């Protein structure tokens, strides 16, 4: 589960399409670690565009 | 609530109507910030004109 608040007066992105390299082409970057069937963990980046 | 303090002596702006830009257009400017149901800032500029 992830909570999250957004501003809503934020401007969409000028960087169409969304890339994982370019910074500006999303508003936000989280990131949650997970953890597989043998514990390895997985640090799914979850990307918030506009 | 605006409560606000109106002189008698002001004259009626030459340049009718009202004129946003022309600062002898009007007698009296206000800005109040109210916000929505989203809470953006919206500033309400109130013009009193003899």
């Amino acid at each position: 589960s992830m909570q999250i608040n957004l501003n809503s007066t934020d401007p969409v992105p000028s960087k169409t399409p969304f890339s994982v390299s370019d910074a500006d082409s999303y508003n936000k970057k989280g990131t949650v670690t997970v953890y597989d069937s043998q514990g390895n963990a997985h640090d799914m980046n979850v990307y918030f565009v506009k």
